[PDB]
């Protein structure tokens, strides 16, 4: 079972490249990292920085996540990234993406590895 | 000094059984899992699923925690559980419980393991 | 690369001393613990308790952190600690601190180890 940390690396790390090589970059990446295996992940971002650099962000500026959790951290400096967003016509199994390169700060959610149960909140 | 993860297992996991086999299930389990040694724990639920299944809930749907932390996750599917609630006359050293078998989504709070001090927030 | 757990032990743990052994303790300590290498850290506290005693706080009373994060806990018992506040005259590389012994409850922020990225939340 791939861990969440491992899956983050497969889905969002692309350290061997400095920017998107072309407009088709997202079509080739979404596919090779298996993000189109059984559905078209709608939107996905790849970071062109070293793993050490993205990992250090868990020690940078704390910010609340879009969902409210308090384990999100924003990078102190900008990083090269590529957003991949499914086009209007894309329909599994014919997933199509638009590639958008940019250089912005990133926000990642962090957790211990492993992350296990320690309290029983309730049953619903 | 039992770890919090091991304590959750002792207090909440009963994998070897599919459901409560009797109404005295709670009196027997609260006693054998040492939940009546330090006082009568008022309420406690046991999950009849694999350690793998329960551990995977830490990666399922994030939901609000009754205590306000942002580390609660609800299981995508229902699981067989056994709620143990102290009877009206229960009182240490004669703890007694009502057994209620059910099928419900469970909500557990998750944490890294080990889970250590990383910042000094304040003194009070 | 020093871990976050390790950096805490180095900046806030002083287990070999039951309390500030002199009013020059902060001046010595702030230097020996490298909190004066690049600049003089404004304020810092040391906890005169074993490491286990402090690690045990991650299981104690959950209280909000100064920044709103929900991973802070307050010790049930008060502890022997030392506040080090930089004197207004202090100017790097001449770091002068005012030492102040105290017996207070400590509040620490806790995380898993390792603590790594698991979701890409946004780019700002």
């Amino acid at each position: 079972k791939e861990t969440a940390a491992a899956k983050f690396e497969r889905q969002h790390m692309d350290s061997s490249t400095s920017a998107a090589s072309s407009s088709n970059y997202c079509n080739q990446m979404m596919k090779s990292r298996n993000l189109t295996k059984d559905r078209c992940k709608p939107v996905n971002t790849f970071v062109h920085e070293s793993l050490a650099d993205v990992q250090a962000v868990c020690s940078q500026k704390n910010v609340a996540c879009k969902n409210g959790q308090t384990n999100c951290y924003q990078s102190y400096s900008t990083m090269s990234i590529t957003d991949c967003r499914e086009t209007g016509s894309s329909k599994y199994p014919n997933c199509a993406y638009k590639t958008t390169q940019a250089n912005k700060h990133i926000i990642v959610a962090c957790e211990g590895n492993p992350y296990v149960p320690v309290h029983f909140d309730a049953s619903v």
